[PDB]
This record gives C-alpha cells, structure tokens and sequence, in this order.
C-alpha cells in the first residue's frame, strides 16, 4: 500500500511508462515501479489469484475478459466527463458483462513494413511475393520475414480468405418475445382501469382536455413531453417537471423518442436538405429557434444539449428517460402502437376486461 | 425539384422550424415550406411510395424502420466529423439494417409535471393518487389529468412492473460457431506453408530474427506493429508502412488489439491506479512520453490521436485495422490462441498437415 506497482510487455514503452511514472511521483510523493516480466499474462492470474501481483496490468483487451470472469480486475469507475475523452469503440473492448474492467489506452493492427530503397512499389497481393523473393535472392536479401512462432502474425492471411475466430451475433429485437399481456402489464393497466372506476379519471380524456385543464389550474398534474412546456410557460400555471410517480415500487418506464429527420428517397433534393440539416437545423442556433417555439427536450446536438442540460425540466426529461428504454425502430413496432392502442381504448371504456384486452393485443403483435 | 417541402407534426415547433427556412432561403434562395398534416406518419407510406411527399419527413424514429424496410428513406452521408457532433446512442436510434436513415434531432420521454401552488411536495407513488384526488376534489380540482387516447401516455405504467414490447438480445460471441478450419482458413495456411516450402520463408523465424534482418537490409519486407517501428527508425533502413498484401483478391484481416490497463482487483491502491491513468497517463504528456518510446498506435484518447492521424504510418495502422477485426475479449480467446499456435507450428514446421493440424485446433477449442 502507498506504491503503484505496473505490468507492462517488454515489447511496449515501459521506458517511456516509468516517466509518467516518475512525474506520478514528484508531483504526489508515490513511487511507480514499471516491470516488464516475461510471461506476465500468464503469470497475472496466478498471482492476483493469491491476491499478489501488480496494482496494474497491461495487454490487449483479448486477455481481459477471462481476468474478469475469474474475479482478478476491479471495475473502473470513469465519469461521464472522462469516458468522453475516449473513442467510444475502445470503452467496448474493455466492457465486459456490462462493466467496464480497463481503460483502452491504445489501437493496434500489423501492417507491411517495406523497405523503400529495395521495394519502392511494394506489393500488393501475397501471390506475387515469391517473384520478387527469387530477383532478391540472387542479391543476397529476401522479400519479406516476419515472426512465425506467433500465431497474431499469421493471422491476417489465414482470416483473409475466410477464416475467423468466433462469429459475432449483432444484437437483434426477438420480434416473437412481446410483453404486453404479462403479468406486469396487467397490473399497470388495472390501476389505470381501477382510477378510472374510482372516478379519479375519465377515459375519454385526450390531449386536449388535459391540456387545458392543467394549464388553467383546474388538475394539479398531468403527463407530457417537452413540446408541452411551451403553452404552460404563457399560462398561470408556476408548474414543476419531476420523475413519474413509482408503481408497486418500481420506476415508471416511459418509451424514448428521438425525433428524427428522414430524406424521402424520391426526393429530387437530397444534396439541398443535407445542406439544410446539417448546416442549418443541426446548429445552436437552429436548434434554438425551433426550441424557443416549442422545447425539443434534450436534443442530439452535444454543443446545445450542454446549454440545456443545466434546466431541472430537462435533468428530469433525462431521469425519467434513463429509466424508461429507447423504442425500437424495427417495422413492428407500428403493430405494436396500434395493438396497445385499442387495448387500452377498450380496457378504460369497459368494452374488454384488462385480461382480454392485452390478450388480443398480444395475439395480434405475434 | 429546387424546392424543401418539410412534414413534422402539429405539437411540434413547426413555426421555429419555418424560420430556419426563412434562414434558409435568404442564403440559398432555397425556399424552404413546412407543413404539419395530420396523420403525416400514415400518410408518408401512402405518398411517397408513389414518389410523391415531402422532402424531408419528422417523426420519432420508432417509426423509421418500417419506413426504410419498404425503401422510402435516403441513406443519409454524414461524414466522421459531422456525426461526432451528436450523441452516439442517437445515430443508433436511426440505424437500420446497418445503415443511418436519418438525423438524430432531439430525445423526447414524458414527465410529471405538476401545479407548484397545488402540490408543492409532487407524490412519489401512483398508490397515493386517489388520496390526494379526494382531497382535491373537495376544492373543486382533480390530482391528474392526462391523455388517455395515445398509448405512449399510458406506456410509462404498463411497463413500470413488467410490461415490454419487443425483447431486445444483446450482440454476443457464439463460442461453438470457430472459424479456424474452414476451407478460407485452410487456404491462407497453406500459402504461408507453400512459401516455407518454396524456401521463401522459414518456419523457425521468430520476432527477434525477423526484425533483425529487416533492420539490416536483409530482406525487404516485414509484418510488425506499431511498437516495432522505433527500432527502424534508429536504423539506416528508410522504411514505409502500408497495407497488407491481398490474398485471393480478398484483404489480409490482422486483429485489432486495444491496449488496455487494468487494475488488480486485490490492489490496495485503486484510488492512486485511477489517478494515474486517468490524469497521469491518459493525458497528451503522458501518453507522447510512452510514445517517444516505442510507438503505440493510434490512441485511445481523442485529444493526441487527432496529433498522430497525420503520420502516414498511423494512417496505414488504421486502414489496415478496418480491414481487419477487433478481437474478442472473452475468455475463450486464450484457448483459441495457444489452439492456433499449436497448429501453425506444427503445419510450418511439417509435424502436421494444414487441414490435420487445423482440425485439431478447431476441436480443442470448441
Ligand atoms: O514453454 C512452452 C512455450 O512457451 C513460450 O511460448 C508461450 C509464451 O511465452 C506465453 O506468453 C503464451 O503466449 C500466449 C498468450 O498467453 C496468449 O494470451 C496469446 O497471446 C496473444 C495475445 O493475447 C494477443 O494480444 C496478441 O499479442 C500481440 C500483442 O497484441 C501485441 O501488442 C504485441 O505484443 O504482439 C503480440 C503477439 O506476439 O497475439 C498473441 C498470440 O500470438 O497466445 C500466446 C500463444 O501464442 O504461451 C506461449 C506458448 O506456451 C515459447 O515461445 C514456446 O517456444 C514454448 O514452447
Ligand atoms: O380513424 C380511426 C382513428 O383515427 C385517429 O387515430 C389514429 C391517428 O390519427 C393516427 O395518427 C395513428 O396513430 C398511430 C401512429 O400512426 C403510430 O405511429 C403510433 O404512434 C406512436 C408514435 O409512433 C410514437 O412516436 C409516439 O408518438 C408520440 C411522439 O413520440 C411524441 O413526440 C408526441 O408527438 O406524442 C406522440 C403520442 O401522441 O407514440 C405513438 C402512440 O401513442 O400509434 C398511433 C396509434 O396510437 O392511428 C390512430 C388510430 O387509428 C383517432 O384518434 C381515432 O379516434 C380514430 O378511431
């Protein structure tokens, strides 16, 4: 304790590392000690296993997930702020289970390394390289040597023509998997259902009648997205944005919309309203002119969501965000809309019980 | 065609919009016309199917995915720099099939909002609702009121204790689907053993053999990383990078490794590793000191690598990462490489055939 003691491969700037290292130092009195054993990877979970060993280690991220199923790497704990500071692709390599358990440092492949006075036009293709190997070799040199002890430097040619470690399967919404008529859909729409009978709502209340009841002070609450602000600011009404009441002590889970801006591909104006999107919407200041008509919430653009960010209406716009879940984009989820809608209708008019009611839903999404 | 005809929706800042138009078209001439049909995501599909609409269609991207599944969306182009200005879960939003559909505009979820004079302590549950509604009620007012004609009002209590529209599975690594003794692998291996063969190579050269006569102007070709290219540089070697050769017309995919500092989950001293690496080390100091060293790569950190992405070296370390793979991080990534080892020594050195000494690697892994 009080040290700071650094793996590092003897092939990497452990040099260059120890002089960090020393500023580390001089500037808070802690020693760095920067090795480079051989074998450390394998060394590693032997003695972190023992709980010996660095305080860090360094490799390719391919080592790390087997670290942290065995336990061996504390999670790191970055800020928002400092996550930021680095491509967001080198977070994922070292997410492992949903944690991050390294900080990415830096990206690496092999390339050709030629020399420009024998190869001035390197070659291109692999099949022409025994050609040049026989017009060097009456030289007295050879075309090419690199390390075949290591399977990383063989590696690119035998994936080239098809070869692979293991198949990635993209992340995909399961289109049969639909959670409308669950046991916690049901409970929700029934207390809905049960306000309703108790007389604490109206089931034909729509937009409209909410609206004007809240903005003239006549109901104490009601729920909306930031488009709303707008008219409550002109109104009497000194309201707050705030979290969506819990059920059943759990938060409640409103879907997140990202209003976006599509190219008709019949267009005959496509490179106009890229222009227009890019250069003009896709501003501070365009985004400020429609956000002063009607709020657009927390908005895509990084320079203008940090002059937001500060309004508690949209820190609360973001929580209640962070607890719900990004809607899917995929073709179904216009059945889905549709589906609900009628359940809901149906359930709050006393047309269908709660249980039919998601019933049908479910059975018409799937 | 010279013309921008906009739809978005009539609770949107559609008068702001108009006035980014206006903008627009005092620069352009361009003139912009926004418009908001009802039922605009509905109609869509039924006009521009017929090469008809607007330009430019708003909507949450929920609904997107249907649209470009039936062929009705541009691929939007923006270039690296413009979509580093929005937020990347946002350009996730409107991505379809791989493909960006649209321009990510603003983040949407609903709130509470409350009267401050009514309730000035906002209830934290929906179970205390229907008291605070009696109470109200007395006073001539209601506790809520809000839009029970659109399910996305609802949604946010259905979902609270369960409900859920499409299951979402996350992107994983299928262990069992190994690609180290297809017919592609086979036939990189086999050139590699062709060359052995043809005396082009041979099978004992190892890292330091290799870099040696490379830095003697032995041979005039080697495959090395980022890290090598110190020690060429002190030599009299004038040298370039480039890409890999092409194997049967295809690309050469070597693996992306992501440098990577973890810590110890039995270290004392985790808060002093954090400082280090995240204010010490991953600095443009720190890093360009470990650098000068023996090079990393292009960086994780944005700040220093947008230094480096000149140098024609880092510029071929990462096309030739884009051709390649980023590895996996799973823990069975240590039993591909030591199975793949095993196999190309033995195929080089002759003590297996390539398609024996690859089955062999493809059954202990899986
Ligand atoms: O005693 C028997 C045997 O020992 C010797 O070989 C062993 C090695 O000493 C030992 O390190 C071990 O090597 C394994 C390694 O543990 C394993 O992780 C994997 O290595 C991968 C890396 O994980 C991967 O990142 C990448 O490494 C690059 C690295 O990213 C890059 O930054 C730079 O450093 O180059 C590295 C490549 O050299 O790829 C490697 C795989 O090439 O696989 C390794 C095995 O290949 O186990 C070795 C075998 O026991 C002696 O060399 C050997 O002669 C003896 O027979
Ligand atoms: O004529 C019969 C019937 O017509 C009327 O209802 C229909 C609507 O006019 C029509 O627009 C259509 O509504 C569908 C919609 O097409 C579908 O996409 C889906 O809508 C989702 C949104 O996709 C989703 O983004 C979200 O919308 C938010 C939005 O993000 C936010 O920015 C802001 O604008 O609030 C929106 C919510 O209002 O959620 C909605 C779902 O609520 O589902 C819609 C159906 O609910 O189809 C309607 C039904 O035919 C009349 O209203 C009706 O009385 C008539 O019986």
């Amino acid at each position: 304790e009080g040290k700071l003691v650094i793996w590092i491969n003897g092939d990497k700037g452990y040099n260059g590392l120890a002089e960090v290292g020393k500023k580390f130092e001089q500037d808070t009195g802690i020693k760095v000690t920067v090795e480079h054993p051989d074998k450390l990877e394998e060394k590693f979970p032997q003695v972190a296993a023992t709980g010996d060993g660095p305080d860090i280690i360094f490799w390719a991220h391919d080592r790390f997930g087997g670290y942290a199923q065995s336990g061996l790497l504390a999670e790191v704990t970055p800020d928002k702020a400092f996550q930021d500071k680095l491509y967001p692709f080198t977070w994922d390599a070292v997410r492992y289970n949903g944690k991050l358990i390294a900080y990415p440092i830096a990206v690496e492949a092999l390339s050709l390394i030629y020399n420009k006075d024998l190869v001035p036009n390197p070659p291109k293709t692999w099949e022409e390289i025994p050609a040049l190997d026989k017009e060097l070799k009456v030289k007295g040199k050879s075309a090419i040597m690199f390390n075949l002890q290591e399977p990383y430097f063989t590696w690119p040619l035998i994936a080239a023509d098809g070869g692979y470690a293991f198949k990635f399967e993209n992340g995909k919404y399961d289109v049969k998997d639909v959670g409308v008529d669950n046991a916690g859909a049901k409970a929700g729409l029934t207390f809905l259902i049960d306000m309703i009978k108790n007389k604490n709502m109206s089931a034909d209340t729509d937009y409209s009648i909410a609206e004007a009841a809240f903005n003239k002070g006549e109901t104490a609450m009601t729920i909306n997205g930031p488009w709303a602000w707008s008219n409550i600011d002109k109104s009497k009404v000194n309201y707050g944005v705030t979290l969506l009441p819990t059920f059943k002590g759990k938060p409640s889970k409103p879907f997140v919309g990202v209003l976006s801006a599509g190219i008709n591909a019949a267009s005959p104006n496509k490179e106009l309203a890229k222009e227009f999107l890019e250069n003009y919407l896709l501003t501070d200041q365009g985004l400020e002119a429609v956000n002063k008509d009607k709020p657009l919430g927390a908005v895509a653009l990084k320079s203008f969501q940090e002059q937001l960010a500060k309004d508690p209406r949209i820190a609360a716009t973001m929580d209640n965000a962070q607890k719900g879940e990004i809607m899917p984009n995929i073709p179904q989820m216009s059945a889905f809309w549709y589906a609900v809608r009628t359940a809901v209708i149906n359930a709050a008019s006393g047309r269908q019980t709660v249980d039919a009611a998601l019933k049908d839903a479910q059975s018409r999404i799937t």
